[PDB]
C-alpha cells in the first residue's frame, strides 16, 4: 500500500526534526497528504504509527544482511560474508537501531510498540542463530548442538548489542569491524568449551 | 546535604509511579516537604534533577563492586570475587541500568544529563579497565599492554552492556552468571591472540 508508506515516510522524517512528542499527527498529515481520520484508520493511533514505523527500518535491516541460504557455498566461508554485511550496516551507525534500544528499555510500552520490539528482537536472534548453526562440528548430536547454538547465539546478540552502543558512546574512537572480528574471534575459542562442558 | 537526599528519594519514588513525564516539580515537593524554589536551587530544574539522581545510582552500583585494591586475598586473580559482586548486582537486575540505557539512547538531551551519562559510562569502563590489566602476562611492554587491555575492556564492556539486554528481553532464560563467566573465557582465549598482533 502507497498510502501508508507516505505515513510513514512523513513520520520519519517529521520524527528525525523535532522529536517524536513535538510531532502531531496534524503534522503528519501536512506533510504526507492523508487526512488525520486516514491515518488512524490505518495504525489506529500515534504510537501506532510509531509501531509500524519501527517494523519497517527492520526490514529494510535485516533485508540488507543475507541469510546462510542466501549467501553462496562456503566463500570466504560464508559466515563471514554475513559478518561483512553486518559490519558494514553496523559501521554506517542506523539511527533504526538507536530507536529499537530506546523502546525496549521504556516502561508503560504501547501494545503496539511492544509488539513489535519483540518480533524485532526475536528476528535478531534468529538471523544469528541462522549463521551460528554451521559453525558446529558435523558429528554433534542435535539436542547438544541446540544448546550450544543457543548459548552462543545469546553471547553474539549480547556483544552485538554492546557494539552499538561503543559506537554510540565512543563513536570517535570504536572500531566496529574489529569488535566484530573478536566476536568471531570469542566464538571459534567458545565452541570446544561449550561441547565439553557436561 | 540532607535536603539533596530527600528530593532524590521523593523523585525515585514518584517515578516508577507515574513515571518521569507524569510528574511536576510540585509533586516532588508535596513529597519532600522542599518548596520548589529550593529544588530549582538545587539542580535547576526538573532535568537536572534526575541527573543527580541517576548519578546518585550509579555511585550506589559502583560502590558494590570491589576495586582491584579491595577485594583482599589471596591474589586470587581478585577479577573472580569482582566478577561475583557484578553477576550479584546484574542478576538482581538493577533499574539503574535501565535509565542508564534509556537516557544514552536520545537525543537532544538536556546538559546536565549528558555529562551524567558520559561520566557513569567512562566510570564504567574505568571499572572493567582496572580489573582486566592483571589478565595479562608480567612481560608485555607497557604500550602493547596499553592497546590490549583497552580492546579487551571494551569486549567485556560490550558484552556486559547486552547481558542487560538479555536479562530485559528474555528474563524468563537468560542465565547472568553464565554468560558472564563465558566472557571470562572469552577474555582467556583473547588474551593471547591479541599480544601476538
Ligand atoms: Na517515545
Ligand atoms: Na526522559
Ligand atoms: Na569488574
Amino acid at each position: 500500500e502507497r498510502s501508508r508508506e507516505s505515513i510513514l515516510d512523513a513520520t520519519e522524517r517529521l520524527m528525525a526534526t523535532k522529536g517524536y512528542a513535538a510531532t502531531s499527527i496534524s503534522d503528519i498529515r501536512d506533510a504526507c497528504g492523508l487526512a488525520p481520520s486516514s491515518i488512524y484508520w490505518h495504525f489506529g493511533s500515534k504510537e501506532g504509527v510509531l509501531a509500524a514505523m519501527m517494523e519497517r527500518g527492520a526490514q529494510r535491516f535485516f533485508a540488507a544482511i543475507p541469510t546462510w541460504d542466501e549467501a553462496h557455498g562456503p566463500v570466504e566461508q560464508r559466515s563471514e560474508r554475513q559478518l561483512t554485511e553486518l559490519v558494514s550496516l553496523q559501521s554506517q551507525h542506523p539511527d533504526f537501531l538507536r530507536l529499537f534500544y530506546l523502546l525496549s528499555m521504556e516502561r508503560s510500552q504501547d501494545p503496539a510498540v511492544a509488539a513489535v520490539v519483540r518480533r524485532v528482537r526475536n528476528t535478531a536472534i534468529a538471523r544469528f542463530r541462522d549463521s551460528i548453526t554451521h559453525l558446529l562440528p558435523s558429528d554433534i548430536p542435535p539436542g547438544k548442538a541446540d544448546l550450544v547454538v543457543a548459548e552462543l547465539t545469546a553471547f553474539a546478540v549480547a556483544l552485538s548489542d554492546g557494539v552499538y552502543f561503543a559506537g554510540h558512546l565512543e563513536p570517535d574512537t570504536t572500531d566496529v569491524e574489529r569488535m566484530y572480528r573478536r566476536l568471531r574471534q570469542a566464538l571459534e575459542a567458545l565452541i570446544p568449551v561449550l561441547l565439553e562442558e557436561t
